[PDB]
């Protein structure tokens, strides 16, 4: 019925809008009128602002998500964001500590709920808007189905409105009111043996074990000879390359020089970025971040090291050759699989590069904004 979401400024389930519609639901808001008090919690619980730059607070969030975050439809995987990943995803330029919200069970002083947001400039249908990017909403498994998630959402909505920000962007695998775009995800096997032993990939008389190994074997030779790890000196070249590339889409982020350095400069086991420099110009780039999935119950393996496509731009080669090199670069760094969405130009290389369609899709949502839905090929942003 969507009893909570019906009260929020988002499209009703049966709402559509014209291409030309591109405006908020509620405008002319005043920070002065925002609630100054925290939303009440049940007796025995208290809000807790998290300092992600502190190892203890950061480790408390890690344990919460490690034990209670998203699982697949078959209950064999659970996302296992590393502590360093969370530090990277939450300390972007001009972040606010007050947007890293948790809830504690006072008796044990244990964290049981969390939600976060970061500020980002988002362009939607040619209009650049200051928005909040929400992520990492989690409620402990022992307290599910107790209307705790709406409180987390309402509280962080208040903290964001207190900063004079009234729009937000988020994604989720579940269907809510209402997606502006819906993108199926795909996977590219690398460690064929491991993906079979754990039961993710299948075999049959046509595709045997040995035939499957040969099929997904990758050549260890880059199509772009000079693709190398990104460095500080490349920030400006990437800013120009990526900025120019994203203007062709209906939904993307507008990066500053500072944001480019944060979101792309490589970090081991977190973010990988490679670039090709010709005549002192950055002409091609590849990027993918690391998000392992704990293998639930398996006594042999503990995690499935997955790599997720981020932002890839080529001006001197074909997109086919580019994503092909991305897979190899992920293989060289000991990743078991390469995952991507059908956004930007990704869909044009899935068949040729032997991707496999997954079970579900990822929906893109906007808070307090009216605009027409569009195909995922017009989406030019990837959230963590
Ligand atoms: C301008 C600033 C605005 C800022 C805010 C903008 C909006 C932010 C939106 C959040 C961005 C998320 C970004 C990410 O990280 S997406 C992935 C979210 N995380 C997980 O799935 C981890 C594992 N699962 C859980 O932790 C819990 O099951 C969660 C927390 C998901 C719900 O807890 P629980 O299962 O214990 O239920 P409840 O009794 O509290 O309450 C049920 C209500 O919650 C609505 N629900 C369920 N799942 C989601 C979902 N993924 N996004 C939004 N709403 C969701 C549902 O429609 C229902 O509403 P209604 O059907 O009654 O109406
Ligand atoms: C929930 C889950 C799943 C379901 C598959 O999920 C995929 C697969 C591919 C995606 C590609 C791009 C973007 C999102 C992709 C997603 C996806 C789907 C739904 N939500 C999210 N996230 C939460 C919201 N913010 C972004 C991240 C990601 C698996 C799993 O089967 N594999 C993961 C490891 O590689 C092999 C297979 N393991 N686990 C813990
Ligand atoms: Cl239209
Ligand atoms: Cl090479
Ligand atoms: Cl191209
Ligand atoms: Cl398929
Ligand atoms: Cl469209």
């Amino acid at each position: 019925d969507y009893k909570f979401w019906y009260t929020q400024p988002v499209p009703k389930i049966n709402d559509e809008f014209n291409e030309s519609v591109n405006e908020p639901f509620i405008s002319d808001n005043k920070v002065e009128d925002v609630r100054k008090d925290e939303y009440k919690l049940p007796p025995g619980y208290s809000w807790y602002v998290c300092d992600v730059k502190d190892e203890k607070d950061r480790s408390e969030i890690y344990t919460l998500l490690t034990d209670n975050y998203v699982e697949d439809d078959d209950n064999i995987f659970r996302f296992n964001y590393s502590a360093e990943f969370l530090l990277w995803a939450l300390t972007s330029p001009n972040y606010l500590k007050t947007w890293h919200i948790g809830v504690k069970y006072d008796a044990s002083n244990k964290l049981i709920g969390f939600i976060s947001a970061i500020p980002t400039d988002i362009c939607i249908h040619k209009r650049t808007i200051k928005m909040a990017e929400v992520n990492f909403l989690c409620v402990h498994k022992t307290l599910r189905s107790k209307r705790l998630a709406p409180v987390l959402i309402k509280e962080i909505t208040r903290r964001i409105n207190l900063e004079n920000i009234w729009q937000a962007i988020y994604t989720a695998g579940v269907y809510l009111p209402k997606p502006v775009s819906d993108a199926r995800y795909y996977h590219r096997s690398i460690n064929v043996k491991k993906l079979i032993e754990i039961g993710f990939s299948s075999l049959n008389s046509r595709l045997t074990m040995s035939r499957a190994i040969k099929l997904y074997r990758v050549e260890d030779t880059l199509n772009i000879k000079n693709m190398r790890l990104m460095k500080k000196k490349d920030v400006e070249g990437v800013h120009k390359l990526l900025g120019s590339y994203l203007e062709q889409f209906n939904l993307y982020a507008v990066f500053t020089k500072e944001e480019i350095a944060h979101w792309f400069l490589p970090i081991e086991n977190v973010i990988y970025t490679y670039v090709n420099e010709e005549n002192g110009k950055i002409k091609d780039m590849i990027s993918f971040y690391s998000l392992p999935s704990q293998i639930l119950g398996n006594d042999k393996y503990s995690t499935l090291n997955a790599a997720y496509s981020f932002y890839n731009v080529t001006t001197t080669a074909t997109f086919k050759q580019l994503m092909q090199d991305a897979i190899l670069l992920a293989k060289r760094n000991n990743f078991d699989v390469f995952n991507a969405l059908e956004v930007m130009q990704n869909k044009s290389v899935f068949e040729d590069l032997k991707f496999g369609e997954g079970d579900g899709s990822l929906k893109y949502y906007l808070y307090n904004w009216k605009c027409a839905s569009f195909a995922p090929a017009h989406v030019g942003i990837v959230l963590l």
